[PDB]
């Protein structure tokens, strides 16, 4: 087959919705579990599998180190030795870890570091030396925090809770990137009665405060009652992305997701640093020194798409893959890449037509084109999700 519709694995971790699933695109959920990730790509933990002309299901990573020239293209092959990323339907029914990424030189480090001393632990903080490269695109409106607030926005959030803490009062003396520093990490590290005292004045400040970033810290709240955490919102930039909006989530920067529906596509890496809303444990000077504590306004949160025909691109500054949406009329629309690609139908439905091979995608469907079967045709309507690599 030149194009290969995809079995794809649903993840049922604890914090997956039990019906988004189902209600976007009529996944079965018989036993009512929580479906929170749907993962389309080649990792090892659970591969996309395809189906042969013979009727067997293959691995898709299989399929893939068996041709990786004319599955992947000579490029992704020679630079990458594999599928490069992984792409996920997410489906968050509660909020969700505050995280940052390590950029490529120290996860490099970090990763040489650690070896040299325990792996799937819970001090291991780079499970490899890959960076971790994300996009998030909502599919319905999607609540998320990322990267710091401007320094005059936090001290303005900071004024009503500024008797919480001594490091707050701290940074309002002088707000500067250095005590931003020293209030991220006082914050993470409040123990017992100090924690205790923040975490009431916190709570009561819910009281006489109205709107956002207070309403977020509520809903955080409602799962994470003990969390430090719930003084990022008055740190991070909050940002509601409505449906078809999409962020990019650079390195040394922390960032969660809260609520909603999205696509996200990654680079291959599990490293994570946690920086709040979590019961783990958290390296906070391990953190630190990965984070970048400069502010980043408002309007240059959201990655500002470029429109050329039926192609809506999202230019992303790293390599590790490409993202695009394409809308389906009646006339076909030729997509080609020089990499491998994974279609994902969004809304409408896409027939997708290869010489002789027809493909028809319903929503939450996809398919996987090989290197070597670029270009096929869409038509239909809708819009088609697609993940692939420029180089």
């Amino acid at each position: 087959a030149s194009m290969q519709k995809l079995i794809n694995s649903v993840q049922n971790y604890a914090w997956g919705s039990k019906t988004a699933l189902t209600e976007l695109y009529g996944i079965a959920n018989p036993q009512q579990q929580p479906m929170a990730e749907l993962w389309m790509g080649a990792h090892p933990k659970s591969s996309s599998r395809i189906t042969t002309a013979n009727g067997e299901t293959v691995s898709l990573r299989d399929a893939i180190e068996k041709n990786k020239t004319a599955m992947l293209g000579e490029a992704v092959a020679n630079r990458f030795g594999e599928l490069p990323f992984l792409f996920k339907v997410l489906c968050a029914a509660q909020p969700l870890s505050i995280q940052v990424q390590p950029n490529k030189r120290n996860s490099e480090i970090g990763f040489a570091k650690e070896n040299a001393a325990p792996m799937d632990a819970a001090e291991r903080n780079y499970k490899d030396p890959n960076h971790k490269p994300e996009l998030v695109f909502a599919l319905t409106p999607f609540l998320a925090m990322n990267a710091f607030r401007e320094f005059s926005d936090i001290v303005s959030l900071l004024q009503p809770v500024a008797g919480a803490h001594s490091a707050i009062a701290h940074f309002l003396q002088v707000p500067n990137a250095e005590r931003l520093s020293q209030l991220f990490a006082s914050l993470l590290n409040m123990q017992g009665e100090e924690k205790s005292r923040a975490l009431a004045v916190l709570k009561a400040a819910l009281n006489s405060q109205q709107g956002e970033p207070w309403q977020t810290i509520r809903v955080i709240s409602e799962y994470y009652p003990d969390d430090s955490g719930l003084f990022s919102p008055l740190l991070l930039n909050v940002v509601k992305l409505n449906p078809g909006e999409a962020m990019f989530l650079f390195a040394e920067t922390p960032h969660a997701y809260l609520q909603g529906v999205a696509l996200e596509v990654m680079a291959n890496s599990d490293n994570v640093l946690r920086a709040g809303l979590t019961p783990k444990y958290i390296d906070i000077p391990e953190l630190v020194a990965n984070v970048k504590f400069e502010p980043k306004p408002a309007g240059e949160l959201l990655t500002a798409p470029v429109k050329s025909g039926a192609e809506l691109d999202f230019p992303i500054p790293v390599d590790d893959f490409a993202f695009s949406l394409h809308d389906l009329a009646l006339q076909e629309t030729s997509i080609g890449q020089h990499s491998a690609a994974i279609l994902f139908c969004v809304e409408g439905e896409a027939v997708l037509r290869k010489d002789e091979q027809r493909l028809v995608l319903k929503p939450g469907e996809s398919a996987f084109i090989g290197a070597d079967e670029s270009p096929v045709n869409a038509s239909g309507t809708g819009r088609l999700a697609r993940v692939y690599n420029k180089l």
